[PDB]
């Protein structure tokens, strides 16, 4: 149990010539053999077309090396935004258990279109193959009236793989809404199913992440753009809300809850949720958001009155992400790739591993 924590390891410091914000949107993955993989949006000068770098750690995140790049082999655009890594926990069609997936959005350098893709690695991240196209959208700017798709998140439920994402395609009715599609083979995707939408046109629920709880329930966490009560001097904000459901295909008609910590802190922006068995029968739900450095925890299965907040040494970052370690539930990785543009040339990809038993004190 000794020597497993470490603070602010620098995974990747981009060159001066990368385009603002240079890097962003870090995502980690623990494989069944204990190795870690990571990726981020890599804003290299183009051409050549942008790619998702894949880094590997064998020592629990202390040291890293690049072992491959996921490249767009289909569109001659690049893999540009919102990567997401995922290890299959069971076979889906011809992809066995242990296959690594990388989802993300392929987008031309002019940002005229958006395309959520799935790539797969059969060798724990050394090589990649295109698998399928998921969702095509329009222009890659987060403005009302445009029709892009964004921000894929993968999770298995029973025999289905669910891919949740953000959707502006219903542009006459919702500025953006949250949706999913499912697959049983990674080839054929189900029709679009709504997960969260709001009647007010200018509402923009976005950036969905999901975690399984030990009471047969799932928690769906998102940033509710256009949510009520923007703070003084703000006409529009992105408070973190969530929903609870037994069936993670049916969040749509579940009551929303805002996350507010015991002291009144209101996380906002680009959230990320995990659950670990640490801390009791209920374990611990841990959420990060994009505007605070603290983590927010809940040891009461998502009871709205039970959120707490704790400092960690990893700085605030856009869609700062979290990872739990299968063989040690007390250990939490927090990974970030800096802030939204303008970043001032100072974003780097970094991570910390903390113990909840130390940090929750
Ligand atoms: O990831 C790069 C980033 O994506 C764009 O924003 C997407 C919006 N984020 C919250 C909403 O869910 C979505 O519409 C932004 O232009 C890029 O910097
Ligand atoms: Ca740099």
């Amino acid at each position: 149990q000794k020597g497993k924590t470490f603070s602010n390891v620098e995974i990747f410091d981009p060159p001066t010539n990368y385009r603002d914000p240079q890097v962003l949107y870090a995502r980690p993955l623990e494989l069944s053999d204990g190795t870690l993989l990571g990726t981020w949006e890599n804003y290299s000068p183009e051409p050549p077309n942008v790619w998702f770098p894949i880094v590997k750690s064998k020592d629990g995140g202390k040291t890293w090396k690049e072992i491959s790049k996921v490249k767009d082999t289909q569109n001659n655009w690049g893999l540009r935004y919102q990567p997401q890594l995922y290890e299959l926990p069971r076979a889906f069609g011809k992809y066995p258990k242990g296959t690594v997936l990388c989802s993300g959005s392929s987008i031309p350098s002019d940002l005229s279109e958006t395309l959520i893709e799935v790539y797969a690695s059969r060798d724990k991240g050394y090589t990649w193959e295109f698998v399928s196209h998921v969702a095509l959208g329009g222009e890659a700017l987060p403005n009302p009236g445009l029709t892009p798709v964004w921000e894929p998140f993968l999770m298995t439920y029973k025999e289905k793989l669910i891919l949740y994402y953000s959707d502006q395609r219903d542009n006459a009715t919702h500025s953006q809404k949250l949706v999913h599609q499912t697959t049983t083979d990674l080839k054929k995707w189900s029709k679009v199913v709504d997960d969260t939408k709001y009647a007010n046109y200018y509402a923009r629920p976005g950036m969905p992440t999901v975690a399984k709880l030990p009471n047969n329930e799932y928690i769906y966490v998102y940033a509710y753009g256009g949510g009520p009560n923007p703070p003084a001097g703000s006409d529009y904000w992105f408070p973190v809300y969530y929903r609870l459901s037994k069936d993670p295909q049916k969040f749509l008609n579940k009551a929303h809850h805002q996350i507010v910590s015991n002291d009144g802190t209101t996380p906002a922006g680009s959230p990320y949720v995990v659950w670990t068995p640490y801390g009791g029968k209920n374990g611990t739900i841990v959420v990060s958001c994009g505007t605070r450095s603290e983590i927010f925890t809940n040891q009461a299965l998502g009871d709205a009155s039970a959120w707490k907040k704790w400092d960690v040494p990893q700085p605030t970052a856009y869609t700062r992400s979290l990872l739990t370690f299968q063989k040690d539930p007390d250990l939490l990785m927090i990974m970030g790739a800096g802030i939204l543009p303008p970043a001032g040339g100072k974003n780097t990809v970094s991570a910390s591993v903390v113990r909840l038993s130390e940090v929750m004190k």
